[PDB]
């Protein structure tokens, strides 16, 4: 079953947002919906994959975790 | 009253690096009289009455590396 | 004579940061000959007569982060 995953992220520049979008993107079609703000600093997901796995994924980008949810 | 100058050396590599100094920055008017971000040089000049330490802490919420500042 | 010739995964993140690593090699001519970075495939290739860790400590001097390197 579909979970939703909140993060809220240190996004810059349009680099950024493309370079979590990108990652999230290789997860398809396990991640059926991503939707990014640079503005408000957003990342939310739609998976069925574990918060932990996508947590992992996001930082490996090197772009700041500031804090998670579900 | 009286207006300082600070200089920081801040990690900046691309114009969103920069632009994100500024907006921090640009929000402390009018108590800024001067903003002169170098992108080229990494170099952030505040005219400003505020104190350093503040205007510090401001700039580090970017999350830009701060390399060094100083009160010229 | 060798003209050698390196490639380094690094993590390039927008333009800024594949600039940031051109500008520290292009300042190696005209020792590096020939530079080709790839933001796409985040890869960084270098033609050089100088050694293999010397460019290496400078492309890491950006503070980008060099996931590995190699010479061909
Ligand atoms: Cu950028
Ligand atoms: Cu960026
Ligand atoms: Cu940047
Ligand atoms: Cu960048």
């Amino acid at each position: 079953e579909i979970k939703h995953y909140q993060f809220n992220v240190v996004m810059t520049c349009s680099g950024c947002s493309g370079a979590v979008n990108k990652v999230l993107t290789k997860l398809e079609p396990d991640v059926s919906k991503i939707d990014i703000s640079l503005e408000k600093q957003l990342v939310d997901v739609y998976t069925t994959l574990p918060y932990d796995f996508i947590l992992e994924k996001i930082k490996k980008t090197g772009k700041e975790v500031r804090s998670g949810k579900q």
